[PDB]
């Protein structure tokens, strides 16, 4: 809680991964303060909330009075998310102080491990004085699996227009796959279908797990003692080629007594067993009107005119619930495994339950507009 | 039929861009009254590379000359994308070498000296293009050259060029243009406003275009230029310019003197925003999906050269072809104009006056494939100069 990480300390931390908003390094020293920990550091695109955000989240006073963005994230998870999702599998993390120069040194350090396109978009935000400390979930040999399940339900909103009726039967994930191909963000369409994974059925869960393994993209990753053996490093990756499969099968040696097929069934049973996806789904379902509905409430709230009648409090609630749901739609799950009736213990943890910026309603709408219009054109 | 030498005296200078000359008809023949003629300049039918690129368009590549080439381009490529209602591929008309020479000499005097320095009419062409004169509906016609109205978000923009994601191409190009004495001041016009879709920001852009028309804003009265440059960009609207124009509106707008201009702009802003013609164009501009810094790689694959500049070079050829076609189509959309005509529909708020209005796209030229390279250079020079000035602290 007091400490300040300094420039010398930067050498204790190694590239682990990143999303669009955060860098993650695993601790590689021997100080029991950081063994089995990762550090998550915010990137700046290449304070603290707006007035609108302050009002939107007013229900939690501590939340809206957050001194910086790390505390913000911490209280968001603690004060908003954990009450809906439960504390069993969720951890808001511990804030630690960092020196500007520790950050710059860390930024300089990991550049070469990062995907080029992530580097073009962003680096660490060296203006921050805090970072967040979390338990490394790839350490229970430990086999660790990450799933980014995305949104597991179909909109049903009275506010989806005639033209966009397909939004009602095809999943957001599937339609999005078309556009990503179009923008060269992936090479193949994914096999994974979120509706299977969230379907509650054993057969369909195993089906989705096989899909994630065939085309991991940025939705599936496996770690052995914290080292990447399947999946991308900071990005989506290509289909699992026979060569990659081969390597994965070998890497499984010792952990599984036999092996890949076994692993998938093992992953599937943990998923379907923990029923951890059910609570998540209910939170994703907080998006009750779809963006095509909620966007209207957004413009009432920032008090501009619908460019596209409820009382204020109602509009606020809808938009609030929208962002909470956006958090649930984009978070990840990590499942820790530790050793025919072979038996494995497992842990499940949610990660990346980030607070989403209110400004994003506008781009949420645009992107959604783009997904469906392009999907319609293609059919 | 064929326009001959004697028929040249019957067409007068109307304007030009970098690629074409346009004369309006002033004679009596029922064929050409209310029409313009558009004549390709030669900068002193398709290349092999282009024939490869547009292979999927057999009609296009079998065009017997450039005029028919442009006709089929608009018709078979653009119109399916933009729609047919506001677009005209126009009609081919035979012309004699002598007719083209006589036209060349005649209009020289009315042309910007720098246009003359760069090119004259291509007298080698046996054919020209005829279109409806959109300045003819007392008609007030306004041309808008809106340029590119969105910011790129391409994975292929390197970190040192990241400003390209926040500042419009138009705004950044202004600094460069100033530096080359191609303009006298920064335009106040912002394409993002015009393509924003918000009624407020459209008017703001119309006002901006009135203040600094450069080559983006023209107004005609019965086909006569009353605002904007002739065959080129023009300087900021002074109070003396503003006066002559307010007066020039006397009549067309029935309103207390000194207020006709602002009523005019409100009217243009309501027609543009009313018709939503710009949303369709914007999607076509958006066919530039990877920015030039993306598409350029696909371009070297296509002309079968080693890329002087991994994911992009691994694409199936069909895909690389698609991307470059879309780039050039988008380039057409980024450089085209809209002409909105007015005849005393939109309604004035002060005086209850109503106007009929017609909208037309012009200048949907086919961009040459070889230009991918110069596009890349220009883009480079634009972002690196802009970065320079920003470093200046
Ligand atoms: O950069 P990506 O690997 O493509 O993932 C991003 C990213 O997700 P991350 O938390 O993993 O980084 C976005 O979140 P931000 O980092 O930009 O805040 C998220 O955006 P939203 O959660 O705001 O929607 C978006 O998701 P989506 O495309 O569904 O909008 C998108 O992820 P995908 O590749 O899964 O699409
Ligand atoms: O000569 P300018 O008056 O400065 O205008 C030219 C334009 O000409 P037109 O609008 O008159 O057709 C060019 O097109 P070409 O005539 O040379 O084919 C065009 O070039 P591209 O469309 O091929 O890009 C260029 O546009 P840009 O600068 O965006 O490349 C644009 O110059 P402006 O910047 O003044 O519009
Ligand atoms: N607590 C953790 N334990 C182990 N690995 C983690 C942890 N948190 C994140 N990671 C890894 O780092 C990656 C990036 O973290 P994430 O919080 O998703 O970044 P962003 O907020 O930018 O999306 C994750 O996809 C995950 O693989
Ligand atoms: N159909 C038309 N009716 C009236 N004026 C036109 C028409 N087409 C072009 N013009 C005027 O002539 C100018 C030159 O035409 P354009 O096709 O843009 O040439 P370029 O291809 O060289 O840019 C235009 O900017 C416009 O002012
Ligand atoms: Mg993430
Ligand atoms: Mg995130
Ligand atoms: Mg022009
Ligand atoms: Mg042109
Ligand atoms: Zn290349």
């Amino acid at each position: 809680m007091e400490m300040i990480l300094e420039e010398k300390d930067a050498s204790d931390w190694i590239y682990r991964g990143e999303g669009g908003a955060n860098l993650v390094l695993a601790y590689a020293g021997s100080s029991p303060l950081f063994v089995g920990k990762v550090i998550r550091i915010q990137k700046a695109r290449r304070s603290v909330l707006t007035s609108d955000e302050q009002h939107l989240w007013r229900e939690n006073n501590e939340l809206i009075s957050s001194p910086n963005k790390e505390v913000l994230e911490q209280r968001y998870v603690q004060n908003v998310i954990i009450p809906l999702l439960g504390p069993k599998h969720v951890d808001a993390g511990v804030r630690v102080s960092v020196s500007k120069e520790f950050l710059e040194c860390v930024d300089k350090k990991v550049t070469k491990q990062r995907p080029l396109w992530r580097v073009n978009a962003a680096n660490v935000d060296t203006s921050h004085d805090s970072a967040l400390i979390l338990n490394d979930h790839s350490l229970f040999d430990c086999i660790s699996v990450e799933i980014k399940p995305k949104c597991g339900f179909l909109p049903t909103s009275r506010f989806i227009g005639k033209e966009n009726i397909l939004k009602t039967s095809v999943s957001r994930f599937k339609m999005h796959q078309l556009l990503k191909l179009e923008y060269i963000e992936i090479s193949e369409e994914s096999e994974y279908d979120p509706l299977d994974l969230f379907s509650g059925s054993k057969e369909r869960v195993l089906e989705a797990i096989k899909a994630l393994y065939s085309t991991p993209q940025n939705n599936f990753r496996v770690f052995l003692n914290g080292s990447l053996i399947l999946g991308g490093s900071g990005e989506s990756t290509g289909r699992t080629s026979p060569e990659i499969g081969y390597a994965f099968e070998d890497a499984l040696k010792g952990f599984i007594q036999s092996r890949t097929e076994c692993f998938l069934q093992l992953v599937s049973d943990a998923v379907y067993g923990s029923g951890v996806l059910d609570r998540l789904l209910e939170i994703q379902k907080l998006d009750k009107l779809d963006i095509e509905g909620a966007i209207h409430c957004y413009y009432d709230i920032i008090n501009q005119p619908c460019p596209i009648a409820l009382p204020l409090d109602e509009s606020l609630k809808i938009v609030k619930e929208y962002l909470i749901a956006a958090t649930a739609k984009d978070c990840s799950i990590m499942i820790s495994f530790q050793s025919t009736n072979q038996t494995f213990d497992y842990k499940v943890h949610f990660i990346d339950l980030s607070l989403k910026p209110l400004k994003r309603m506008e781009s949420y709408y645009k992107l959604d507009k783009k997904i469906i219009s392009f999907y319609n054109r293609k059919q």
